[PDB]
């Protein structure tokens, strides 16, 4: 029970390498975007912003993880809090959306509450992780209603029309969307087995959401800037 409770030069190594990636990923679509033309510039600049915040979350976890503070719980059940990842996300996971949103003619009331959902999904998750005994799971599960919220919302420009931008390319939205939301659920598992559950330790939580993290954020760019080029290419 509550294995490996703390960070280890292990989670600390694996921060490190996510760092850099991040960090080269900013930098390469800091220097790619000044050699296209003017209307695909936002979305570099989104993918630009998620890189970047991702790169300083992960500098202040590898630096400062060995600390072994903050923890939540007493004698055999404590273990350590890493909060940085929460103060990511509530940047980067909308900046996300957006990078499909941007896609779509969804009207900014919709936009909004989906916005929203995702906001409230991180803010329960933080107060879940810091949260002593069984009320937890309270937090846990409204943060998992949010994230089917907004993955409903994400979803239905796929099939109602006058939410669409360019339809002869909802293939596209459809394929990156199914790759965000697959990848997404996999973090309130890891959350679950993790900061909720005590069932997997420190060092294994963050070389998870280490492993989704490069997955959800440069690698998830590249598709939406490869869809970006391409559609714009053909229009
Ligand atoms: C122009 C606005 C740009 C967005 C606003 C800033 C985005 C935030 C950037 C990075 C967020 C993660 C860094 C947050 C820093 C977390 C501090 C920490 O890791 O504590 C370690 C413990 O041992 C101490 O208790
Ligand atoms: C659309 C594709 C979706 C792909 C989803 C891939 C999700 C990957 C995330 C997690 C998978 C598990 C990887 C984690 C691998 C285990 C880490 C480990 O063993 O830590 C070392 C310890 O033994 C020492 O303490
Ligand atoms: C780049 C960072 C990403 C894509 C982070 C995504 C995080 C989530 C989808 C978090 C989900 C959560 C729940 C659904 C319930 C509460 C616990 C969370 C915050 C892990
Ligand atoms: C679209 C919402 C899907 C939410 C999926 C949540 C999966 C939760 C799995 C939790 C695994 C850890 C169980 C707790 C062990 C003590
Ligand atoms: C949209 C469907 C929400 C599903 C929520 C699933 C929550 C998983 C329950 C974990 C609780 C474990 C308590 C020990
Ligand atoms: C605390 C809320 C942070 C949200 C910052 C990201 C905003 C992304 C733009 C959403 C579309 C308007
Ligand atoms: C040490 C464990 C290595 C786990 C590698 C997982 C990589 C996921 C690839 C998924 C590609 C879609
Ligand atoms: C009408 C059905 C609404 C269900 C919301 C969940 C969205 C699918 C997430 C996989
Ligand atoms: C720059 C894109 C990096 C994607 C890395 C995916 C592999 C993660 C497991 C090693």
């Amino acid at each position: 029970s509550n294995p490996n409770p703390f960070q280890t030069t292990l989670g600390t190594d694996a921060q490190w390498v996510v760092f850099a990636v991040m960090a080269l990923a900013a930098i390469v679509f800091s220097i790619a975007v000044q050699f296209r033309p003017l209307p695909l510039r936002l979305t570099y600049y989104v993918n630009i912003a998620i890189c970047t915040i991702a790169a300083t979350a992960y500098y202040a976890m590898a630096v400062n993880g060995g600390d072994n503070k903050p923890t939540a719980g007493t004698g055999a059940d404590e273990r350590q809090v890493i909060y940085a990842r929460y103060i990511d996300w509530v940047f980067t996971t909308p900046l996300l959306l957006l990078d499909l949103v941007l896609l779509t003619n969804m009207p900014a009331t919709m936009i909004a509450w989906i916005m929203g959902a995702d906001i409230a999904m991180i803010a329960f998750g933080i107060i879940g992780a810091f949260t002593v005994g069984s009320y937890k799971w309270f937090y846990f599960v409204v943060g998992c209603i949010m994230l089917a919220v907004l993955a409903w919302g994400m979803i239905n420009p796929i099939f109602k029309e006058e939410l669409q931008k360019h339809k002869e390319y909802t293939g596209a939205y459809t394929t990156l969307l199914i790759y965000l939301i697959v990848l997404w659920v996999i973090y309130p598992i890891v959350w679950g087995l993790g900061a909720g559950g005590h069932i997997i330790g420190v060092d294994v939580e963050i070389i998870a959401m280490g492993i989704l993290d490069l997955l959800a954020k440069p690698l998830y760019a590249i598709g939406v800037l490869i869809t970006v080029e391409v559609v714009y290419g053909k229009l």
